[PDB]
């Protein structure tokens, strides 16, 4: 059909099994990422030779006392309860959140204090975005809260994800619109906590969708990293900076329909 326009200042889609590109706006334009930078930071996590989807961890006051500085947005983990890895993909994921990213960084960065594995981890990140023969991309964060230095691409983004995609356990938690945490607690009793539920509204409006992740920050502004699949074909693609909730879901809406139709 014709090239769609969207309300997006960046903007890029392409097969994702053959790698052909299918739409471009500025796609190699360096910008703020928000929290889209959770998408590396579950895939840093999953790349781990010392995964283990069932090993417990402790919430600790400093995950708590983090979202709250940062008025972030959380999974509302309580502090004292143990909850597993798998259980804090889904709580960094849907909801989005940062108190999970906090847990989830001080867990497989390496070091003898949080402070030091916690740069260990972003050091990971940036590890894992120059494998991938990125050049446009840079952390300074493992939730996108940190600064400036804080940037990537649609077009980087997008083969981030992409890249993420090729494991099972992603794949699952990013098409789930709905999850119940059951945690055990401080004194040994199962806690069932409120519902989770995923944050990208395409999940249940586009047929087909399967993924993956919104975002958003002050200089970000609204993001959203899509992925859908129909007769066999998955486009994938990312928008930055969009100017709402709504706008950035028909941007992407108008993406992938005419990603699939060329």
């Amino acid at each position: 059909v014709t090239k769609p326009t969207i309300a997006a200042v960046g903007g890029y889609a392409m097969n994702n099994g053959t790698g052909t590109t299918l739409y471009t706006k500025a796609a190699d334009t360096r910008r703020s990422t928000g929290s889209t930078t959770k998408i590396m930071t579950a895939k840093v996590v999953l790349a781990q030779s010392n995964l283990n989807l069932d090993a417990k961890v402790t919430i600790q006051k400093a995950y708590s006392d983090y979202v709250v500085a940062n008025n972030a947005s959380q999974a509302h983990l309580i502090v004292g309860d143990k909850v597993t890895v798998r259980q804090l993909l889904y709580g960094l994921m849907l909801p989005s959140g940062c108190d999970a990213a906090y847990a989830l960084a001080d867990k497989y960065g390496s070091g003898s204090t949080r402070a030091a594995r916690v740069k260990s981890f972003i050091g990971k990140m940036n590890t894992a975005a120059t494998n991938l023969g990125l050049h446009n991309t840079h952390f300074d964060s493992f939730d996108g809260i940190g600064n400036g230095a804080n940037y990537s691409t649609p077009r980087d983004l997008t083969k981030i994800a992409s890249s993420a995609m090729k494991n099972s356990t992603f794949r699952t938690v990013v098409k789930t619109k709905a999850y119940t945490a059951k945690t055990v607690t401080k004194t040994g009793s199962i806690r069932t906590m409120d519902t989770w539920k995923n944050t990208n509204g395409l999940l249940s409006s586009y047929s087909g969708a399967i993924g993956v992740k919104t975002g958003s920050g002050p200089e970000a502004k609204y993001c959203l990293v899509f992925a859908a699949t129909r007769g066999g074909k998955t486009v994938i693609g990312t928008v930055l900076a969009s100017t709402s909730i709504p706008a950035r879901e028909s941007d992407a809406t108008k993406i992938m329909n005419y990603g699939f139709a060329l």
